[PDB]
């Protein structure tokens, strides 16, 4: 009512090194589903806006799986949790939850009817559990495999079966209903972690550690064949295969595999027509594919989701952004370009208007960078826990990492404050405030530690907030600094920011208070009212161009808009504006638009009225 989201550029799926990533499809196979943090992404394979996210679960998610129906989403975490829900409505109502086994779900399969569901993992009592969809009346029992069950699929056609992969290097199928064990298969020699039947249920095929495909009659599960590369020595890659799926035809096979590589492979003849590398670094290694009938993705070690063109086997397309918590923004001069950088040192360009995604290669920082600004004539300023500030040049791949100008900074950097055209950048660290300007950086040791800061538009205000719980405010003259002002805070502060027109300063603290200063008034507090709605941590504060307005983000997962002319009005609250995270940074793009990113490696576009 008093806001709306309008755009989202959503987290890329959680990775583990050499760790299946499982994928699930609506019906259309118009989008994919993958997970990161307690969330479940809807991602459309056509808009870069309009994903959806689902947060229910209060343990880091594993998998989900949309019903061939389309009305319901199963999805499972790594505490043996399968929740049920809704997908075509916001509210997404909860039809059933149920605790399959105490250990992670990896993987799930809905029947062809969209009444059964089948979920296999790591539980003490049992590997996997098929149960009635509605009910949660357990139909059969999958016990079989001494190890893990990593993969599991149900025969799309009757009669009716279940296969399943385990650590254990053995297949398995499963006859029923009511399911029950039928039989083994032992073609593997190491993990098996995919196992998928092709559309029409016909025939199934497996793929795992030890690098090979094996082609089985999908109702008996006898071996028909497996695919080899004429390349390599009788195996179908050259590592691990950590996913396979099947062509909406089921005339061909896509897996991925750790040898950083994508084979499209010709079932009838069992050999691979195309293979797709994606690149010679460990990142490059695939560890989850999904073949829908309208696209087929697979998923780098580092998160990225690449579109394969099949037939011309190449990459159509990339997806970047983030799968970490994002700790710093900066939108561009002119609002078209916004940048967004993580906790392990990585930067993404975003096209504000589509959401199209650029990543910064080779990274910048190798870890936590606590600020960046882009300015009007390109320059990236960066500060990282690598004790550095680099300011890197622009559009001639869009951010040449590769030339930045690195200074080492004699302590850590917290916060960062760069003018409009990069003449003055200022970096809250430690033990000193850094200044950096033509070139030379120059540190003036301080006797207590910052926390952030802020630069006044017109280069003559620098507010420093501390961990002594002041805001030290200093007059600014090249690096030379002369103290104005000393605010007293309850608490120590946390975030800083000064209005465009620099006729306020404003100040969050520990105790959660939002407060204000008049500047014309030599920094005297700009109203009494007590602004302590959060329900934890301030972590930042940014004002509307308007200078009336400005708004927090802060760890109880909501971002509240303040109006400095009503400070007695109860103030706009976002609430979950990062479901379940902290709103680590907020930007206004304009008088009624705000960015928000979080420790959910989201990025959030809200509209807000006057």
């Amino acid at each position: 009512s008093e806001f709306s989201q309008t755009a989202l550029f959503p987290s890329l799926p959680r990775t583990a090194r050499g760790t299946a990533v499982v994928l699930g499809n609506t019906p259309a196979g118009d989008k994919i589903q993958y997970c990161n943090g307690t969330s479940v992404y809807t991602v459309p394979v056509g808009s870069l806006t309009d994903t959806e996210i689902y947060t229910e679960h209060s343990h880091q998610t594993t998998v989900a799986k949309t019903s061939p129906s389309g009305y319901y989403c199963a999805s499972g975490d790594v505490h043996g949790n399968v929740r049920i829900w809704d997908t075509t409505q916001t509210t997404h109502i909860l039809k059933t939850t149920i605790p399959v086994f105490s250990g992670p779900v990896k993987d799930i399969s809905w029947d062809s009817e969209s009444k059964r569901i089948a979920a296999v993992g790591e539980g003490r009592e049992r590997f996997g559990h098929v149960f009635l969809f509605d009910t949660g009346t357990s139909n059969g029992n999958l016990t079989g495999q001494a190890r893990a069950m990593n993969s599991v699929d149900f025969k799309p056609s009757r009669p009716f079966r279940i296969i399943s992969g385990s650590d254990d290097n053995t297949v398995a199928i499963f006859e029923g209903p009511p399911f029950k064990f039928k039989s083994t298969f032992g073609e593997h020699t190491k993990f098996v972690h995919s196992v998928r039947y092709n559309p029409d249920g016909s025939l199934f095929a497996s793929t795992g550690g030890d690098g090979t495909i094996v082609l089985y009659n999908g109702v008996d599960g006898t071996k028909t064949g497996v695919f080899e590369d004429d390349s390599l020595k009788n195996v179908a890659h050259s590592g691990s295969v950590f996913g396979l799926t099947w062509s909406p035809d089921g005339t061909k096979i896509a897996s991925a595999s750790a040898d950083k590589t994508i084979k499209i492979w010709n079932v009838a003849t069992l050999k691979v027509e195309k293979t797709i590398p994606v690149g010679t670094r460990i990142e490059d290694q695939q560890l989850g594919i999904i073949w829908t009938k309208q696209a087929l993705v697979s998923i780098s070690a580092n998160g990225f989701i690449n579109f394969v063109n099949p037939e011309l086997g190449s990459i159509d397309q990339v997806r970047y952004g983030h799968n970490k918590a994002i700790t710093a923004l900066s939108s561009s001069a002119d609002g078209k370009t916004l940048f967004s950088a993580d906790a392990e040192g990585h930067i993404n360009s975003w096209d504000i208007s589509t959401g199209i995604s650029n990543r910064v290669f080779p990274d910048v920082h190798a870890t936590m960078i606590t600020g960046i600004k882009t300015t009007s004539k390109g320059d990236l300023f960066t500060v990282s826990w690598d004790d550095h500030l680099k300011v890197v040049p622009a559009g001639g791949s869009g951010v040449d990492s590769s030339k930045a100008v690195a200074n080492k900074l004699s302590s850590q950097p917290l916060g960062l404050a760069v003018s409009a055209d990069g003449d003055i950048a200022v970096a809250a660290c430690y033990k000193h405030i850094a200044i950096y300007s033509h070139g030379k950086l120059t540190e003036v040791p301080i006797s207590y530690n910052s926390s952030c800061v802020a630069l006044s538009n017109d280069k003559q205000f620098v507010a420093v907030g501390g961990q002594d719980s002041k805001v030290h405010v200093y007059k600014l003259s090249g690096a030379s600094v002369s103290e104005v002002k000393t605010i007293v805070h309850p608490a120590e502060i946390t975030s800083v920011a000064f209005s465009n027109n620099g006729a306020f300063l404003v100040a969050t603290d520990q105790s959660r208070k939002v407060i204000p200063y008049s500047v014309a008034n030599n920094f005297e507090l700009a109203h009494t009212n007590s602004w302590t709605f959060h329900t934890a941590k301030v972590a930042c504060v940014s004002w509307s161009p308007d200078n009336v307005r400005l708004a927090t983000g802060s760890l109880d997962n909501s971002v509240i808009v303040w109006n400095m002319n009503k400070p007695s009005d109860h103030p706009i609250i976002i609430k979950g504006a990062h479901a379940m995270s902290s709103v680590n940074s907020v930007i206004w793009l304009n008088e009624t638009t705000i960015v928000s990113a979080g420790q959910d490696s989201n990025i959030k576009f809200w509209n807000v009225p006057f």
